């Protein structure tokens, strides 16, 4: 459990930074609103994995959501080709990712799909094929992302240099993104050490979350409610 840990009480994490005031006191109100944490492996990997195992666990046993979910995943080949990508370098990618979620159908354990995102090999082919479709996405909708983001970016330069190559941070645009490209909902709880409020942002807007994750040092965790 070196990529994703077993769960953890909330509390658990006070240990992380002794002695530190605020991170102390935004823990504490975190820990009235969610029950339980998994640490990640802070590789420069770690948005993308977090969101693939947690989503993906929160799929488990749920016949309508896994199905209309495969539909979907059976699509995104069409958007990395639309986007330039060549299938014989993506097929290595997409085959690992529709082998986890046929997983979460067939077996539909916890324990299998922890081993499957601890297992280095498997985890990183699915972390890479997660970055090809964040960068497809994005590319295929330049317009918007110029638009509602930032007028003056150049989209081609910031998806070869910071989406696609593994261990590459993230920011809030390949989490909109990824976000819209699998119909994922998502909470981002936000824990740094000025002295403000504990606050989150969903994406998109709307919605109910299927994930919620701590964000704290460049880093992110898995929140259970
Ligand atoms: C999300 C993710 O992997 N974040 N990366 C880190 O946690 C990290 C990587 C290199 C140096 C420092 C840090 Cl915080």
């Amino acid at each position: 459990f070196n990529l994703i840990s077993e769960k953890c009480d909330i509390l658990s994490i006070l240990r992380d930074h002794p002695e530190n005031r605020i991170y102390r006191r935004k823990i504490e109100e975190l820990s009235k609103r969610f029950t339980a944490i998994r640490k990640t492996k802070g590789d420069r990997n770690c948005f993308y994995r977090a969101l693939g195992y947690s989503y993906l666990e929160s799929l488990l046993g749920k016949s309508r959501e896994i199905f209309k979910f495969k539909e979907r995943v059976l699509q995104t080949p069409n958007d990395l080709l639309a986007a330039g990508f060549e299938e014989h370098k993506f097929r290595n990618f997409f085959n690992a990712f529709y082998s986890v979620v046929e997983l979460v159908e067939k077996d539909g354990s916890v324990s299998s799909l922890l081993k499957v995102f601890n297992d280095q090999s498997a985890s990183d082919h699915i972390v890479q094929f997660l970055r090809l479709l964040t960068s497809a996405f994005i590319r295929n909708r330049a317009d918007f992302f110029r638009h509602f983001i930032d007028e003056e970016m150049d989209i081609k330069d910031f998806c070869t240099h910071e989406v696609e190559p593994m261990a590459t941070e993230c920011d809030h645009i390949q989490i909109t993104a990824l976000s819209q490209a699998l119909s994922i909902a998502l909470q981002v709880e936000y824990v740094d050490e000025m002295d403000t409020a504990l606050n989150h942002h969903v994406f998109p807007e709307a919605a109910t979350p299927s994930v919620y994750l701590l964000y704290k040092t460049s880093h992110y965790n898995i929140l259970y409610a």
